């Protein structure tokens, strides 16, 4: 629903299991779940799990999604990116 999603990950600061879940368990699944969702796993940048989005709405998103769980992040991605922002 957008131009790009770049998860900035790393292991450095506050992280989550929901994030981790997404990262491992849900990665290939969100890649298939949201076909039109560019998915790049990125490295050390800020705290830890930020959601970079650069939508085709042409808006920015770069945010610590530490508080959200595996499915919910992927669905929230769809929420946000296919038509939240």
């Amino acid at each position: 629903g957008l131009r790009e999603i770049r998860i900035h990950l790393c292991q450095r600061s506050p992280g989550s299991q929901g994030v981790r879940d997404f990262i491992e368990k849900r990665y290939v699944e969100l890649k298939k779940a949201n076909p039109d969702l560019p998915i790049l796993i990125r490295e050390c940048s800020d705290v830890q799990p930020k959601l970079w989005a650069r939508y085709a709405f042409g808006q920015e998103t770069n945010v610590p999604l530490n508080n959200f769980s595996a499915d919910q992040v992927t669905r929230a991605l769809e929420n946000v990116l296919s038509g939240k922002a």
